[PDB]
């Protein structure tokens, strides 16, 4: 899509490292499967490390510096992923990326995501960096409305897109996960997307 760079296998290096560091996160803010407004149980597991993490919160969603299940803040960032990003954000021309949030997404077989904007950032100039972890997944994306066609794209094991631009604001989403195997993440997918959500 316009403004996305797709940079494959960027990430493959550094996998073993960021998911060890994924596994040091959620020994600290464990994965929960977040319950929509709508009253839903996602099927993605998801937390955050970070100056700011994005949660469920009296109904509705919210960046906030303290995890709500543990009551203390989300995991500080990181370097792996901290290096990993800043790596990625300057290769697509983003030099002036700052994340401060960076929500982990945990995928078992069968899991999806529907489809979405993030819109909840202070400046929506800045990109977001997604980097893609073990089984592969289909990222779908559309444009400014529910509606729009969809696109489709194959994302697999240590790739990274850089969502910026005109891209910055289109729906997207993942669609069920494949049930198969990685050495690195046993039988699940993970997700890391790198925001600047600081004021
Ligand atoms: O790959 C996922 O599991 C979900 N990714 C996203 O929701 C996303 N959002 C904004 C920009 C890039 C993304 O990859
Ligand atoms: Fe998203």
């Amino acid at each position: 899509a316009a403004g996305a760079v797709i940079l494959r296998r960027f990430a493959f290096n550094a996998a073993e490292q960021l998911i060890r560091d994924i596994n040091d996160v959620a020994s600290q803010s464990p994965f929960r499967q977040m319950v929509t407004p709508g009253g839903y149980t996602m099927s993605v597991a998801m937390t955050n490390c970070g100056h700011l993490g994005w949660t469920t919160h009296r109904q509705g969603y919210l960046y906030s510096p303290i995890d709500p299940q543990t009551n203390k803040p989300w995991p500080a960032m990181p370097q792996s992923f901290h290096n990993l990003c800043q790596r990625a954000a300057t290769a697509a021309g983003y030099p002036d990326f700052q994340p401060d949030a960076c929500l982990i997404n945990r995928y078992a077989p069968g899991a999806k995501l529907s489809l979405h904007q993030d819109k909840d950032e202070p400046d929506l100039r800045a990109p977001i960096v997604s980097v893609s972890l073990g089984l592969p997944a289909i990222f779908q994306f559309g444009g400014l409305k529910r509606n729009d066609p969809l696109k489709r794209l194959l994302l697999e094991h240590g790739d990274v897109v850089v969502w910026g631009g005109e891209s910055r604001l289109f729906y997207h989403g993942i669609q069920p996960l494949k049930a198969g195997f990685h050495p690195l993440t046993i039988d699940c997918r993970y997700n890391l997307t790198f925001r600047q959500a600081g004021k």
